[PDB]
Formats: C-alpha cells, sequence, structure tokens
C-alpha cells in the first residue's frame, strides 16, 4: 500500500511541527524562491485489543500485533516562503492539513496567519488544528491562548477544525476521521509532476550494471502501471540543423515505490519513485525538476509565454515598505512557480488583475493551473502574489 493522502504540516517554523513531523514517521524533516518538496510517509495501525493507535508494529500498550489501516503522507518545505510558493503553485497537491499552533506565544503569529491564508485559497477544508507545549504555559495562559485560537480561525475555512492540545494516539485517529480519502476516477488521464529525479549509481558502478535514471513523481490524477511508456514534457534543448526547440524525452516505467515498498500501480499520494529508461546524466540532482510526465500525445501543451490573473497577497510577514501592496507592472521581471517548475519571465503587458508574461523557460501547463509570483523585495525574492493561467 502507498499513501492515500497528502497532508500539509503547516504553521510557524518553531511552534512544533517539526518534531510532530518526526514522531509520526521517523522522518528528520531537515537566488530565488524554488519549488523544494519534503515528503515523510506515516503508516497508521491499531490494535485490535487495546485498540490504541500507532505506527509501531507491536502495541505500546499490550504487546500485540497490530493491524494496517491507512498509509499517509506529510509534506513540507525547507521555508516559510518556499512553503508557501508551494502550495499557491499547487505543486503540494494537499488533500488536508494539520495546522501546528505554540499555546507559549500570541496567536494569531504571521506566518501562521499566513498558511491559514493558503489553505483557503486552496479550499483545503480537511483540516486538524494542533495546541502544542500546552505542557508549557499555565492554566490562565492556556485558555487564553485557546480562546485565541478560536479568533484567529472564526470566519475563515477552518472555523470548524477540531482543536487538540498535545500523545501519538490521539492524532492518529483524528488524522483517520477529519483527513478521510478522497474519491478518485480510477480513468482519469494519467498525469504527473517531476518534484525531484536522481542518479542511483554508486561511485565507481560497471557500464553493463547501470540503472536508468530514477524519477521523483507527485501524481496529479490517474494511475501510472509499471512497464506504461511515458512521455516527458518540457523535455530539454537539443540543435539539429539550424533549430535549438525543446525535445520530449520518451521512455518506460521500469519501477515503482512508495518509499521502500513495491509497487505495480501508483495513484495520488506521496511522493512515488519512478524507475526508468533513461540514461543517468539526465537525471542526476533533480535535473529535469517541473517537468510534466504523461502517456505519449496526452500531455498539456508547452508554452514559452502565458497570460495569467493575478492576485496580490495581503502579506504580514516581513518588514515594512516591504510589506507594501504592489500591483504588477509591465516590464517588471517576476519569478514564476507552476506545478514543479521555476522559471523566470519578464511583463510584456500588465492590465489590471492580468498580464501577459514571457518566460525564460518552457512550460507544461493545462490552462486553469496555478501560479505563484515572486519579486525581487531587495536583495532576496519575495512571494508577493498567486494566480491562474487563462490564456
Ligand atoms: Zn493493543
Amino acid at each position: 500500500s502507498q499513501a492515500e493522502v497528502n497532508i500539509g504540516m503547516v504553521g510557524h517554523v518553531d511552534h512544533g511541527k517539526t518534531s510532530l513531523t518526526k514522531a509520526l514517521t521517523g522522518v528528520w524533516t531537515d537566488r530565488g524562491i524554488s519549488i523544494r518538496l519534503g515528503y515523510a510517509d506515516c503508516e497508521i495501525r491499531k490494535c485490535p485489543q487495546c485498540g490504541t493507535y500507532t505506527t509501531k508494529p507491536r502495541c505500546p500498550n499490550c504487546l500485540a500485533e497490530t493491524e494496517f489501516l491507512r498509509r499517509v503522507s506529510f509534506v513540507d518545505s525547507p521555508g516559510h516562503e518556499t512553503l508557501m510558493a508551494t502550495m499557491l503553485s499547487g505543486a503540494s497537491l494537499m488533500d488536508g492539513a494539520i495546522l501546528v499552533i505554540a499555546a507559549n506565544e500570541p496567536c494569531p503569529q504571521p506566518q501562521t496567519k499566513e498558511h491559514l491564508m493558503a489553505l483557503e485559497i486552496l479550499g483545503i477544508d480537511k483540516i486538524i488544528i494542533v495546541q502544542n507545549k500546552i505542557d508549557l504555559v499555565d492554566e490562565k495562559q492556556a485558555e487564553e491562548n485557546y480562546e485565541q485560537i478560536k479568533e484567529f480561525v472564526k470566519g475563515t475555512i477552518a472555523e470548524n477544525a477540531p482543536i487538540i492540545p498535545i500523545n501519538i494516539d490521539v492524532l492518529l485517529k483524528a488524522i483517520q476521521d477529519f483527513i478521510p480519502t478522497p474519491k478518485r476516477d480510477p480513468d482519469a488521464t494519467p498525469r504527473m509532476y517531476v518534484a525531484r529525479s536522481f542518479d542511483i549509481n554508486k561511485p565507481g558502478t560497471e557500464i553493463k550494471d547501470l540503472k536508468g535514471g530514477v524519477l521523483g513523481g507527485a501524481i496529479i490524477q490517474g494511475v501510472f502501471k509499471v512497464g506504461d511508456e511515458i512521455e516527458i514534457r518540457p523535455g530539454i534543448k537539443v540543435t539539429e540543423g539550424n533549430k535549438t526547440f525543446w525535445k520530449p524525452l520518451t521512455t518506460k516505467i521500469v519501477s515503482l515505490a512508495a518509499g521502500n515498498t513495491i509497487l505495480r500501480k501508483a495513484h495520488p499520494g506521496g511522493l512515488i519513485g519512478v524507475g526508468t529508461t533513461l540514461d543517468p546524466y539526465l537525471t542526476k540532482s533533480d535535473a529535469l525538476t517541473g517537468s510534466v510526465v504523461g502517456l505519449p500525445g496526452t500531455l498539456p501543451p508547452i508554452r514559452e509565454k502565458i497570460t495569467i490573473r493575478a492576485n496580490l497577497l495581503d502579506r504580514v510577514v516581513g518588514t515594512k515598505e516591504e510589506l507594501k501592496i504592489e500591483p504588477l507592472r509591465t516590464g517588471e521581471v517576476l519569478m514564476l512557480n507552476i506545478g514543479t517548475a521555476t522559471t523566470a519571465g519578464v511583463i510584456t503587458s500588465a492590465r489590471g488583475d492580468i498580464a501577459d508574461i514571457k518566460l525564460k523557460l518552457p512550460i507544461c501547463a493545462e490552462i486553469g493551473d496555478r501560479v505563484a509570483i515572486s519579486r525581487r523585495v531587495g536583495s532576496r525574492w519575495r512571494l508577493i502574489g498567486y494566480g491562474t493561467i487563462e490564456g
């Protein structure tokens, strides 16, 4: 069994989502605002006897063989800006989320407010709220923090989310109750985002012992089967004759895996290791990150220019003036994230909330796809908005 759902771990970087990720998965969560997906799988098990919920093969409170229920995957990003961009670009394919809020600090913390805004923009309503560090602080601090949380979420998409003061048993239960696997169409056209790519060969391996490059796929919809012939949109730049266009990569799925679990099929949920026929040099060090995979001839069109509808984000994280709200202008150079792809671009025409943008790098996307927008707000790139492709 692979992961059936993607769950975002959000909230201020110091409120506790990082340790919480480790406890449920045994995984240590770890020049432009790139898309860098962080995945962490958690197998929810239960004990027939005591009914305790756990990730352990044998019971925590009765050493009995637990039973498998469902596998889930948590999604995180290196930092705040990156996580926000990863959600607004559609790269994260969230079905639900866990918003971690510390009790020892005011509540609304900027980052915390901003993450909720991304959840709302994304229409993600399967939320579980965790009031961490209740151990610290006293009975008035808590209860005051609790009311701040209820206030902060009032009027938002998380107004009815369970508030859980934090134990592994209670959280796993809640994940199962409040974030159920969504209904998906088994026959939807197979499409996939390449979030990572690698060369799994160690130094000095013999040529006849070399293995096809491996892809780190985030399946958007449909089912991919081992043996499927696939096509890799944007491909690579080639110079034949007097041209230099972008040529698609065609290869075959040699294997599929959910972490270390072997699969024959693979659908949306978690990061899927896709073994291919591609020579290792084409995949090494995420060379192909931001690409789109699908069955031959079924991939969305390649765009070198685009028209988007953009919304300015009402940010609270940042200094002053840096917090200003500035509309897109003609001639501006932006940094865009669409899918798991990242590319610079310049505005050839700003007409209100609409802009024609010429990209430095080709993109494979459908009309209606999401876009994360950033601008050099000083000595670094800063996320200023989000939108969709309408042309
Ligand atoms: Zn038990």
